[PDB]
């Protein structure tokens, strides 16, 4: 019957979050029951999804998690599930669903609370006397895990992407491009980049904001930019100001109608310092719309495969970045074919099955 989910946080506008959304609603697809245990609930909850929202409370996140984890576990030994899967590392997982990077390997570029916490949860999934199995979404990731901890090859598996339909490029593309462009203010000469997904620090636009900066004066005046997450514009607001990009750039809080922005701009930029796969690199190309990311990615390769933009190799430069969007803007040829690249590709891979192989191997 019922299935433990834990996450520390549901809310909408979140790769793992609609993942973990989309692998539940096909396991209640199957027959079975939805327990969520969460530290906090954003949203709807949809229908049969029994959520507990933590009561747990610490000045510090890797203290509250430990809280959480106790009070998760007081409830199970009393009210017993099936199957236990996580989406957060932690003690007492049946599945670990891999949202996040190794953290041992990123540590290593120690008598912190934080760090000894999370190395710590880390190996109570990874350590070779755990029973977790390991669902894989980054295959690169994986010898890293097993560089750390000495994992067990059979324990892990990897997984397809799991991009949902409403990201795939309609049959009136054009029109919802249009209505988008009219919307914003964009005319056909003008250019929209796009900066898509919460962590905005993490995923680079520090150097997104700094090569709209350096473009040349004729694509300068032309460029616009659009950020588009949960995040504290704040930060960015003083960078903004000093780059003198008031009145070219704009902040969005988190939204659900992201596929129009896709469709509707004319470069994803993502120039992340480190992004353990990239669900928007994938739902630009199935839009297609031409991506400009960093080699670090985990998904980064879909785009040099498929042709669908341009990889920038480590180690990051900036005058490299800089100097790599101003040559894909000038080139509306290579732009074009980066475009229809993207929606052909889209067309035969396999960037839509996780969840039903995620639901597989939870359930057999
Ligand atoms: O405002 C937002 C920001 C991101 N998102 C989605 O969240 C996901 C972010 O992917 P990531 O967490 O793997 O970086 C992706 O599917 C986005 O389309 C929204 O739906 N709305």
């Amino acid at each position: 019957a019922t299935l433990a989910f834990i996450l520390y946080k549901y809310f909408p506008f979140g790769g793992l979050q609609r993942d973990f959304m989309r692998i539940a609603l096909e396991c209640q697809r199957r027959g079975h029951d939805i327990r969520v245990y969460t530290l906090i609930w954003e949203g709807d909850v949809p229908d049969g999804f029994e959520v507990l929202v933590a009561p747990v409370r610490s000045i510090f996140n890797h203290r509250r998690n430990e809280k959480f984890t106790a009070w998760v576990r007081a409830d199970l030994d009393r009210r017993p599930v099936q199957r236990v899967i996580g989406f957060n590392k932690m003690p007492g997982l049946d599945v670990y669903y891999a949202a996040d990077a190794c953290f041992e390997e990123k540590a290593q570029t120690r008598q912190w609370g934080r760090y000894r916490h999370f190395a710590g949860y880390e190996r109570a999934v990874f350590d070779p006397a755990s029973k977790t199995e390991i669902l894989m979404i980054s295959e690169v990731q994986q010898p890293l895990f097993v560089k750390h901890y000495g994992t067990q090859a059979e324990r892990f598996h990897l997984l397809p992407p799991g991009i949902s339909q409403d990201r795939r490029a309609p049959a009136n593309a054009a029109d919802v491009r249009a209505e988008f462009r009219r919307e914003f203010g964009l005319e056909e000469d003008d250019l929209l980049l796009v900066q898509i997904g919460s962590g905005f620090k993490t995923k680079g636009l520090d150097r997104s904001l700094k090569a709209l900066s350096a473009l040349p004066k004729a694509l300068r005046r032309r460029t616009r930019l659009i950020a588009i997450g949960q995040d504290d514009p704040k930060p960015f607001l003083l960078q903004i100001a000093a780059l003198g990009l008031n009145d070219q750039v704009q902040i969005l809080k988190g939204r659900s109608d992201i596929p129009r922005f896709l469709l509707g701009a004319d470069l994803l930029i993502h120039p992340a310092y480190n992004e353990n796969t990239g669900t928007v690199l994938l739902e630009a190309l199935v839009s297609g719309l031409p991506v400009l990311v960093t080699d670090v990615c985990g998904y980064a390769h879909y785009i040099a495969e498929a042709d669908a933009g341009r990889v920038l190799p480590s180690p990051f430069e900036q005058d490299s970045l800089n100097r790599l969007l101003a040559e894909m803007l000038e080139d509306a040829p290579a732009r074009a074919a980066w475009s229809r690249n993207g929606l052909a590709y889209a067309d035969h891979a396999d960037l839509y099955s996780m969840p039903q192989r995620a639901a597989d191997l939870i359930l057999g």
